[PDB]
RNA sequence: AGGCCCGGGCCGCCGGUGAAAUACCACUACUCUGAUCGUUUUUUCACUGACCCGGUGAGGCGGGGGGGCGAGCCCCGAGG
């Protein structure tokens, strides 16, 4: 506990604020160890954290008629079907809203449309729309569920993600970490044995190695 | 979203492009190399003395000597 989350939390105020001109956002960056990626099943995840968004801006994009009133209501981004579809210029227009839109959402137009009418290259980029609209919610709510920390393991054996922001400092920080960290020994294979180190990384250098 | 200038400096997340990169930072993974007699793990070959087998009334084995009917080679005084 304190011996081993409180001391590598010290080690950030007293660093990082000094070395690096401008905030970045924290990452917990994690290696596993003797595990067969490709041989054996891959583990993906996907859990909530207390009140603190990961990711700075650009939370989704939506498609439809009412869902797209209530975007132009609260949200920056309306994409409505009509305007979606350019086809083959979409190709590299959508791989332009990949760099953008960090998520993505649709109320029932992703089940046909993205496989059809939009076209693939979401799923390349990994980000495919989420129906997390479907007329039953307010989309405040679901832009705080899009500030989630996502797991999907690949053939590298580490999967680093946004676990905190340098701007953002309170206990609840590590709460984030001992959610995350502990969320992966949940749905890992065989639990904490195949895990050989973890990191948390902000802005430039290298600051921790938990475990 | 050039870290990095003397109170005025540049790589690129610019645009393209490829299936994904082109600042900056990390994180691994794997292939190679020296070291650590640090940890163990093993493979081949050879020996004989345990042990085994065969033969025999346990009858001439091993090394050396001596001699050719000797053979190649040497100063040959054509030769101990
Ligand atoms: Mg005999």
């Amino acid at each position: 506990r304190d011996t081993l989350y409180e001391a590598v939390r010290e080690v950030l105020h007293g660093n990082q604020r000094k070395r690096r001109k401008f905030l970045e956002t924290v990452e917990l960056q994690i290696s596993l160890k003797n595990y067969d990626p490709q041989k054996d099943k891959r583990f993906s995840g996907t859990v909530r954290l207390k009140s603190t968004p990961r990711p700075k801006f650009s939370v989704c994009v939506l498609g439809d008629q009412q869902h797209c009133d209530e975007a132009k209501a609260v949200d920056i981004p309306h994409m409505d079907i009509e305007a979606l579809k350019k086809l083959n210029k979409n190709k590299k227009l959508v791989k332009k809203l990949a760099k953008k839109y960090d998520a993505f959402l649709a109320s029932e137009s992703l089940i046909k449309q993205i496989p059809r009418i939009l076209g693939p290259g979401l799923n390349k980029a990994g980000k495919f729309p989420s129906l997390l609209t479907h007329n039953e919610n307010m989309v405040a709510k679901v832009d705080e569920v899009k500030s989630t920390i996502k797991f999907q393991m690949k053939k590298v054996l580490c999967l680093a993600v946004a676990v905190g922001h340098v701007k953002m400092t309170d206990d609840e920080l590590v709460y984030n970490i001992h959610l995350a960290v502990n969320f992966l020994v949940s749905l890992l294979k065989k639990n904490w044995q195949n895990v050989r180190a973890l990191y948390i990384k902000s802005t430039m250098g290298k600051p921790q190695r938990l475990y």
